[PDB]
């Protein structure tokens, strides 16, 4: 048989799912969720064995280990200790299309351990082994004798083990597959590994047990009061003495319990369950679930005699809520939810998909802290401590079936296919059986990218029948479907509709309201976080906002999927797909995170913090509007910090306290603030903190914040009458400008300032010129590469527009001697192939003091695609430390994504403003920066500009952030304007409109000068 | 208007005259306008305005020139948006062409007299000998800005002296969506903070 090319087998003797089981035999150990004695690790040190067939498995391997094998650390993905290679491939599957057929090259993974068993295991009860996760598909043998197969790479599968092992010593033998059948619905966008990459155990469980528990909360209409009801199934000998005790703890306190015998309610016409109970406990007031308080209940299950012989007990925490959808609007505990979510993939840049405590513990920390509240389990059932987490730490969890077949033709071929149900059952109920009862699952979910198919309104149906606590939602065929509770699109934008044939993409507002349509929205999947990107997000937030019925959405994604690579010196690197001979490969597309791969913040996890923020702000003289979008909770852990500062000089502060109700306002008068005398513009900056520390936060922690222009006096005051008065000396080649220590020096053939001299120095090592092109971000670039191109993508249209290679042609250059300063007058065009891109007029003005006021006018061809920016680029040649300036900060901020700034003195190192994205680009960008100090130099006016080691060139030149290589000096880009970065998706042009350069005529003015 | 800078220069083929003024309201300084004059050899008076607009001021209606003609011509030709009155949000229906009219169609008569007659994206503007070049928005008529908020009814308008023209850069949207309360659009609001905008005078 060959049970891995076949969807009708997708396992051999493997037992049924269920809750998490622990098989305690104390009580007091169950209610205080310690460890159990019955259930041990197997993880550890492992025999490994690779294989590049099935076929190639020596023999002797079932009965004895291989001495060509080597110790491994299990859990673990065994590319990651490069037996063979990882492939990164978005939609594309790994191997030929040609279900349910994989390659006969299939590379084999030989695991195997030697462990002990106690003789009070094998003496009495039921002994058991559990694999949490094994990629894709795996045979079992234990002691030499086969016990079974299973599929599925995100479930456990559980073997008994009873009649196959021996007092002490026992070998097992699992042979994994690297493809199978299972993986035609697992072709997720994220790195294709195989092995035992979740956690081993044995479980002993007594032959009379509890088989399964499923836990549920109702309540009345103002949630006073509720009911929780749990029904118990056992396995073994039904006997009159057998009795079921569910207690309900709240911390050390018992707040409720129940004791019946077996045998449920009369179901038909045969009679009822005779191996089940329901138990219903009355629960007076209780505590809530959400993720803004995750007040939790322990329930303990025990399976005993009526004379009180426990004979095991199982347990879990409870959270009372209640999620419904009411009106059209989704609802937990009678609130309607704004779901601040991110879609999170099981990633480590060193381990692959084999996830800890640690990292999960992390992620949540980091999560919780950029005020999210909801995450997606894109695409898999997860590791289940992750559940665990997000029920104690709290955080709405979308749970998602294990079924995901993008890369077939049509997207629902195996879907709509009624062969394929079993195999696709089984990832829904099995899902459902094993997380039914954590309160932090919120929503189900069919898996992602499969199409609509038959098979997809079954299982629906399916979930609905089983469990009526939680919404379904599914996002194939269309996000709108019958298979679906909630419209739930992936990258639909805000106002703009992709109206594709079949399967359109509608303005999410317009989706709303369409015929006949009454259901809520939010997408699965939003905000495309690939490299610089994250423009237009406020957008989204501001609708989600103002429309009901638009509840939010899940950034994609949390991590960056790159892997740690090292090179020749042993030197580490951040790597993608390509980088490990895969081949096909979707390059960096799978790098797409908030967060790199270590969990260091890209510069857009701060602007989704500042979007998502839980109280809103509004500004009426000197009164300030605190509004709360808490749904449950008062405002008992925050303050408010406010700041007025003089363009960047502290002017005043102070603090007040936060007492808001949930949906409720403050009004905080502030106090009457003196006015100063000289001239700028007043700024107002308010902090929400939170003064003690949380479970997932530390004292002082900032959760929000907003700004707003107060009053401003503009300069009337002039600079005092000039000490002298610049010289000019006329060559055929130059114009030179002296005046005390400094010297301006214009080419006359180029017609741009080609040297700067602050006393007897260099200032440059580049000539001061216009700039109308960037390093191309992964939004600019979109799918095009070398082989494919897409000229619809921005970077083509720029480089077929001729943008990239076009050469300034001067047209005039003069210098005129005025009575107090000296007048260089230029103009350039800029032309391709015969056409007139772009021209530049400037006038740059040296007076006695000792500034140069540069005015640059621009004109732009209207049927020129639209600049990526309009500025100015030198490279000095001065390497200072630090960067001051007065502008939008701290970190990198765009038109598109600069919400989060503020307007301040920022300094920072010269390091911090330059962003290491793993793919090369335009980075680093501040915006609204009105002085700008570096070294000697100081530019003032109004402008965006970036401040690197390395050239625009040398970005769009390099493929890896390792491979820069620090250019000789500082490479200093001052723009009047710069193109939106987008995001809305990373594949078609997503810069909305209004931050795009097309006005065709820009204005902008620098002043140089040594501070 | 308070001057704060009025200088002369003499370049190689041009006079340049630089302009600062300040507009101040107890104590406030509401707008500031930085202007260049440079008249060439060819006759032409490139005129560019930088302006300055106090954060904490209520938007401006409009940032421009105005000025009186002596002249009172028969027909007015122009470059840009057209033919009837137009205005930021309000210029769909207009065309960029060629337009000429006399000059009492560049009037519109609204029975309660106010701001009225203008067109947008105009390149050229033609008025007896004189040219105006650049990027901008006017109206022309016989009856002032002062004359038409102080006259309640348009029979009660007469004509003045000369011509009086409005160029403006930048002019704020009417709104409408009611009246009886702010309904310029924000993308229709003057709030930029600081504008420019720049016209050449000749004559033709
Ligand atoms: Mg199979
Ligand atoms: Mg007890
Ligand atoms: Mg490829
Ligand atoms: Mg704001
Ligand atoms: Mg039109
Ligand atoms: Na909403
Ligand atoms: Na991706
Ligand atoms: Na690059
Ligand atoms: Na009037």
């Amino acid at each position: 048989r060959r049970d891995w090319e076949n969807p009708g087998v997708t396992q051999l003797n493997r037992l049924a799912a269920h809750p998490p089981f622990a098989s305690w035999r104390n009580s007091e150990e169950a209610r205080t969720d310690r460890p159990s004695q019955q259930l041990r690790s197997l993880n550890g040190e492992w025999r490994f064995a690779w294989f590049p067939a099935p076929e190639a498995v020596p023999e002797s391997w079932l009965e004895c280990d291989l001495p060509e094998a080597d110790t491994v650390v299990v859990p673990s993905n065994w590319q990651m200790h490069g037996y063979d290679a990882p492939i990164y491939t978005n939609v594309t599957y790994p191997i030929t299309v040609n279900p349910p057929f994989v390659p006969t090259e299939n590379p084999t993974g030989c695991y195997s351990l030697t462990f002990n068993v106690d003789e009070s295991w094998l003496q009495e009860g039921q002994t058991r082994i559990i694999f949490d996760g094994v990629n894709s598909a795996f045979h079992l043998w234990c002691n030499g004798r086969w016990v079974g197969y299973g599929q599925d790479s995100r479930l456990p599968s559980e073997f008994d083990l009873s009649a196959f092992l021996r007092a002490g010593e026992n070998r097992l033998a699992v042979m994994v597959l690297r493809w199978s059948d299972g993986s035609y619905l697992e072709d997720q966008d994220m790195w294709r590994m195989s092995g035992i990459f979740r956690d081993v155990s044995l479980l002993h469980k007594p032959t009379t047990q509890i088989s399964d528990f499923h836990v549920a909360t109702r309540f009345n209409d103002d949630f006073s009061r509720a009911v929780l009801e749990a029904e118990v199934q056992m396995c073994g000998e039904l006997r009159d003495y057998l009795r079921v005790t569910v207690s309900l703890w709240q911390g050390e306190t018992q707040v409720a319990s129940g004791t019946a015998p077996f045998g449920g309610e009369i179901i038909d016409e045969r009679g009822g369950y005779a191996d089940r109970v329901t138990l219903r406990l009355n629960v007076e007031n209780p505590k809530l679930w959400s993720a803004e308080i995750p007040n939790l209940y322990r329930a303990v299950v025990e399976l005993h005699t009526a004379d009180g012989t426990l004979i095991e007990a199982e347990a879990c925490d409870v959270g009372f809520r209640e999620v419904r959808i009411e009106n059209g609007l989704l609802l937990l505990n009678g609130k309607p939810l704004l779901i601040r979510g991110v879609n999170r993939h099981e990633h480590h840049p060193l381990h692959g998909q084999v996830m800890d405590e640690q990292t999960m513990v992390q992620d949540i920390l980091l999560m919780k802290q950029n005020n999210f509240n909801a995450v997606r389990c894109s695409h898999y059932p997860n590791h289940p401590l992750w559940y665990t987490l997000c029920d104690r730490y709290g955080l709405y969890v979308v749970d998602e079936a294990n079924i995901v077949t993008h890369g077939m033709v049509p997207m629902n071929r195996l879907t709509d296919d009624p062969r394929w149900l079993p195999a696709m059952s089984e990832r829904v109920t099995r899902m459902v059986q094993r997380d039914r009862n954590h309160p932090s699952v919120i929503i189900w979910s069919l898996g992602n990218e499969s199409g609509h198919g038959a098979n997809h309104d079954a299982l629906y149906r399916w979930i609905k029948s089983v469990d009526p606590s939680r919404p379904v939602q599914y996002e194939g065929g269309g996000a709108d479907t019958t298979a679906t509770d909630i419209i739930c699109p992936m990258y639909a934008r805000v106002d703009e509709d992709q109206p594709f044939p079949a399967v359109p993409k509608w303005s999410i507002k317009k989706w709303l309201s369409l015929p006949g349509e009454t259901r809520p929205l939010i997408l699965c999947e939003y905000a495309h976080a690939m490299g610089n990107s994250l423009g237009g997000f406020a957008k989204y937030w501001q609708a989600f906002r103002q429309y009901p019925r638009l509840q939010g959405g899940f950034v994609w994604d949390w991590v960056d999927q790159s892997l740690i690579k090292y090179d020749e010196n042993g030197n580490p690197w951040s790597a993608y797909g390509g980088d490990f001979g895969d081949t096909p490969n979707d390059r960096q597309f799978c790098m797409n995170g908030l967060v790199f791969a270590d969990r260091t913040p890209h510069p857009a996890l701060t602007e989704a913090k500042h979007q998502q923020q839980f109280f809103q702000f509004r500004l009426s003289g000197q009164t300030i509007e605190v509004t709360s979008e808490y749904l449950f909770r008062h405002s008992d852990n925050e303050l408010l910090h406010w700041m007025v500062a003089l363009d960047g000089k502290p002017l005043a502060s102070g603090e007040v306290p936060l007492d808001v109700a949930p949906q409720g306002k403050q009004l905080i008068e502030l106090p009457e603030l003196p006015q100063p005398e000289s001239a700028g513009q007043l700024w107002l900056t308010v902090r929400v903190v939170q003064p003690n520390a949380t479970a997932w936060s530390e004292a002082g922690h900032i959760s929000a914040w907003q700004q707003w222009r107060l009053a401003e006096n503009l300069s009337v005051t002039l600079p005092a009458a000039s000490h002298a008065i610049p010289h000019l000396t006329t060559s055929e080649m130059d114009f030179c400008i002296e005046l005390g220590n400094k010297r301006w020096q214009f080419n006359r053939q180029s017609g741009f300032l080609s040297q700067m001299w602050i006393g007897d120095k260099k200032q440059l090592l580049t000539p001061l010129r216009d700039q109308f092109t960037r390093a191309p971000l992964d939004n600019d670039i979109g799918v095009s590469e070398a082989t494919r191109i897409d000229p619809n993508a921005w970077v083509e249209r720029w480089k077929a527009a001729g943008h990239y290679q076009a050469e300034a042609a001067l047209l005039q250059c003069t210098a005129d001697t005025l009575a107090d300063a000296v007048l260089i007058t230029t103009a350039h065009a800029w032309q391709h192939q015969g056409k007139t891109l772009f021209i530049s007029r400037k006038t740059y003005r040296i007076d006695g003091s000792g500034q140069m006021a540069i005015t640059v006018d621009v004109e732009v061809a209207s049927d020129t695609p639209h600049p990526a920016r309009i500025g100015l680029n030198c490279q000095l040649a001065q390497v200072a430390e630090r960067v001051n300036w007065l502008g939008l900060g701290p970190q990198e901020n765009y038109p598109d994504r600069l919400t989060a700034a503020c307007f301040d003195r920022w300094d920072l190192p010269l390091s911090d403003m330059y962003t290491p994205y793993v793919f090369p680009s335009e980075n680093g960008l501040r915006c609204g920066t009105r002085e700008l100090n570096y070294g000697p130099h100081q530019w003032r006016g109004d402008f965006q500009f970036n401040i690197s080691r390395y050239s625009q060139q040398q970005l769009m030149e390099t493929s890896h952030r390792h491979l820069l290589h620090a250019e000789e000096g500082t490479w200093l880009n001052i723009d009047g304007f710069h193109m939106g970065i987008g995001g809305d998706d990373s594949w078609s042009p997503s810069v909305s409109a209004e931050f795009q350069l097309s006005a065709g005529r820009y204005h902008y003015q620098l002043v140089w000068c040594q501070k």
